[PDB]
């Protein structure tokens, strides 16, 4: 059953997690970035100095041109290419083969990354943000539609070169401890959610909860950092400076420009505080919280070096890998909800741990959303 999928993700820190797939007949093999923050399936389809493999569609008897072009801009980076369809499968995935839309990438800028080991991207989000428009069915919808695979997947992202598991079609109990807690998908476009309270070492940040969701808050495996709206980010960096003022670090540290280090095994984890996000629950006035350690928001790179992986955004809250690596995360599309549980590959600290706890009580959670 789901064991076949356990450990099917690999990666380099800060360059995403990818899963092996094949496209066309005879099977061509590629490593595909797993991206809950977008919704196209796209693949290098012509030489590029950072690809060492690409989809040669001349060689596939199942290739079908759709004779349209397509374009997709990400946060930094973008590509254009040629749309068609072909047959796709996931070797360490369910035992099945589908006809999926596929963008053949013909040009790009700052998309592909020097020796990342992946050659395309699997957008796992919803049609609403697909390019060219919402009518280009994304991979997972084609998968669900053509097979009997249930409409959910789960992700266990391990930090520290990295690995994890993408379980397609269900939940694997070996990948987590404690219970799952769920938050409603507010709208099916990105995996959007509502954060209703933020605390840093015990203390509310005390803003209107709307500022947490200003624009939107999304769960995005293709983003590295915890990204926060300006006002919130400012507020969270004050409080993380104050919690840790035992030592002072440059400014390029807090802007993520420069690293910080300590003799191997000396990192003063205890001076850095836990962050808690409280998320909208399943029941009336009910929330739960996820807590993350400094071992998550200080990304590593004879002394131990780290980058501050909380960054400013003008485009909403992004719960990226920093946040996901704490937990097993269940994208339960069928019930419109996202599950969090403590991960089995949690980055454990001697005196504290990453947690998912509830219930808590929070009034007017719907009003924390932005319109
Ligand atoms: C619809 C396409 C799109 C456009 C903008 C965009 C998003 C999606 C959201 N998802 C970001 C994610 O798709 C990409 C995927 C990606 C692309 C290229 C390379 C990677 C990862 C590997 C990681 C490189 C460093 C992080 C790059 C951030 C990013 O844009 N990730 C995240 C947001 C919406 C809030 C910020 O911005």
């Amino acid at each position: 059953s789901f064991v076949e999928m356990v450990d099917n993700l690999r990666g380099k820190s800060g360059q995403g997690y990818y899963v092996e797939m094949t496209v066309g007949s005879p099977p061509q093999t590629l490593n595909i970035l797993v991206d809950t923050g977008s919704s196209n399936f796209a693949v290098g389809a012509a030489p590029h100095p950072f690809l060492h493999r690409y989809y040669q569609r001349q060689l596939s008897s199942t290739y079908r041109d759709l004779r349209k072009g397509v374009y997709v801009p990400y946060t930094q980076g973008k590509w254009e290419g040629e749309l068609g369809t072909d047959l796709v499968s996931i070797p360490h995935g369910p035992n099945v083969t589908v006809r999926a839309n596929i963008a053949a990438i013909t040009e790009s800028d700052k998309f592909f990354i020097n020796g990342s080991n992946w050659e395309g991207i699997l957008g796992l989000a919803y049609a609403e943000i697909a390019r060219p428009d919402d009518s280009l069915e994304p991979f997972f919808d084609s998968l669900v539609k053509q097979t009997h695979v249930p409409n959910l997947f789960s992700l266990q992202l391990c930090g520290a070169s990295v690995g994890g598991s993408m379980i397609i079609g269900g939940i694997d109990h070996s990948l987590y401890t404690g219970s799952l807690w769920y938050t409603p998908i507010r709208r099916e476009w990105y995996y959007e959610v509502i954060i209703v309270r933020v605390e840093i070492n015990g203390q509310d940040l005390k803003m209107d909860c709307k500022e947490y969701n200003y624009d939107k808050s999304i769960v995005d495996s293709g983003t590295t950092n915890l990204r926060l709206p300006k006002k919130v980010f400012e507020a969270a960096v004050k409080s993380i400076k104050a919690a840790s003022s035992t030592e002072k670090f440059p400014d390029g540290f807090w802007l993520g420009e420069q690293l910080v280090c300590w003799q191997a095994g000396t990192t003063p984890w205890n001076i850095f505080p836990v962050i808690s996000l409280y998320l909208m629950g399943e029941v009336t006035n009910q929330s739960f919280r996820i807590t993350i350690l400094p071992q998550q928001y200080l990304r590593p790179v004879q002394d131990d070096c780290y980058k501050f992986a909380i960054s400013q955004s003008s485009t909403g809250t992004v719960m990226g890998a920093v946040i996901m690596e704490g937990f097993y995360v269940v994208f339960d599309r069928a019930r419109k909800r996202i599950g969090f549980a403590v991960s089995a590959c949690h980055v454990h600290d001697e005196f504290r741990t990453a947690a998912v706890e509830g219930p808590f009580v929070t009034l007017d959670m719907e009003d924390c959303g932005y319109n």
